[PDB]
């Protein structure tokens, strides 16, 4: 079967690790963290790796029940699969689909529909939303244990026993001890753990070669800065892949960045069997280019084919 | 070229109106309300229709810049979603994104100041309202916070649910915003859908949406999920019939559960006669078995 990627352009496209929309194209060869994000994780002939899933909605989702409130406002969730089964700890993957994959406070919704009916409300649940923190560097960040906790600004109207749904927005803040870190990954397991059944990182190893990302823009709560989020593939090529499951005849797909409407290509890049770009560039930044762009896939290669510099 | 539908699984499919996943399939065949939503719609030949668009981020989204408080209101401009200023000349009948339904959308306005200042609350979009008018580039929102939203910088909304469904929440999933205000009329519309076949009936694809607060269990239906939008903008397969046969499979025993009609329009029916969930595992997933002629019958589900 012929490999494909979707002809999206980059306007058209979602990232992988936060529910974002792609807004540009991102470089930085001098990098010195480990890229091993688990989100947005899959191979060319289709096979999800790390934490990943194919729902935009799910990507650093939480679905569980709040348990109580701990001694901002502290709760305890327990979580299970996003789909509502309970999450098994022996599953071969770091923790459930979807969990978040950095470093940081990440900033939503908390929102609840009770199972239990009332009678005088026309047999109708109860709910209520607020407000909520994820902080993923916390020692309580314990999503491979089934069990995380938030905090609200809300002081009380929040339920015990009911189910509850995390939906992400953006961050917390970058203030330093928010410890935002794209590329640090959650101690899935807690303080002092080992992440197990992790997708590989991923980097260069071509002279002249450095990573080209898919980056977003995330929102704030507060503070200042504008931090991003660097996927490897946006989303829609995760879904591509997966529903495909083309062979990889090579280890590299070349693929050709094309202005749809003048039909040139801006510049080639190297899509890897694992899942990731590379291109030939040496400078940091956004690739400024109209957003109209798709990659189009022209051939396999080998790991050794040389690029056109960018 | 062949038509195809993506081969993603109910569990694996999200709704084309709000950003949840797809919960169960359902049917209403009493339904007395005109469909006609706006989001969600594309033809099987891969044109999408009303204020469709392709971002799952961008299903009831807004970007754009707050102006004044009135009397804790805000006026909000509205641009494109990319950022380009909207023109109300455009054959659309608002900003791509804008909600298709009458009700209270609870979501966080967010704001990056023209390393730059931010700030976010919790909002709620009346699009009933008269200052609800988005193909003039337009919009209110109401927040909890008294004071903390900026004038004159860019500003995100972000949908989450509904803010209420209580009597004055004015919340009906098929009635349309009037996208201009008060006075005027839609135009530019995704044309109604509606079975033609005695014994058929709509089939959604429904999403159960979160509420901030009070009682309910609200839903969104949509006609497609917004991956099969995704799939057949990008294919726009030549359609052969108006009717594409479908039929819902369960892939771990190969066995076609039910059959449907999708439509040209891009819409399906089936011959059900109850209202309700359809009670099948979610990781059945519609097959697409052929074009079909004007006087198939489905087999009743």
């Amino acid at each position: 079967k012929p490999f494909t990627l979707p002809i999206l352009t980059l306007g058209e496209l979602t990232n992988s690790r936060f529910p974002l929309p792609i807004d540009v194209l991102y470089t930085n060869p001098n990098e010195s963290a480990i890229v091993q994000c688990q989100n947005g994780r899959c191979t060319l002939d289709g096979e999800l790796q790390g934490t990943t899933q194919l729902l935009p909605t799910g990507i650093c989702a939480f679905r569980g029940k709040v348990t109580q409130q701990v001694q901002g406002t502290h709760w305890n969730m327990t979580v299970t699969n996003l789909n509502g089964t309970p999450f098994d700890p022996t599953e071969d993957v770091p923790a459930p689909l979807g969990t978040p994959d950095f470093s940081g406070q990440i900033y939503g919704v908390i929102s609840q529909r009770n199972t239990n009916t009332v009678p005088g409300e026309g047999n109708l649940p109860a709910n209520r939303a607020h407000e909520a923190v994820i902080a993923t560097y916390s020692p309580k960040f314990t999503p491979k244990l089934g069990n995380i906790q938030f905090s609200t600004w809300e002081t009380q109207d929040v339920s015990s026993g009911q189910p509850t749904k995390f939906t992400p927005v953006g961050l917390a803040s970058v203030d330093a001890n928010s410890h935002f870190d794209q590329w640090t990954l959650p101690s899935y397991s807690g303080a002092l753990t080992l992440n197990m059944n992790l997708a590989p990182s991923v980097a260069p190893v071509f002279p002249g070669e450095c990573l080209l990302f898919f980056r977003s823009f995330i929102p704030l709560k507060g503070g200042y800065g504008n931090p991003a989020i660097d996927c490897l593939m946006p989303q829609e090529w995760v879904q591509h892949l997966y529903q495909e499951s083309a062979p990889s005849l090579s280890d590299v797909a070349l693929v050709r960045y094309v202005n749809p409407e003048t039909g040139r290509t801006l510049f080639e890049a190297k899509l890897h069997r694992n899942g990731f770009l590379t291109v030939a560039r040496n400078s940091a930044g956004p690739v400024v280019a109209p957003t109209n762009g798709y990659f189009r896939f022209d051939s396999w290669v080998n790991q050794f084919y040389t690029l056109a510099p960018m």
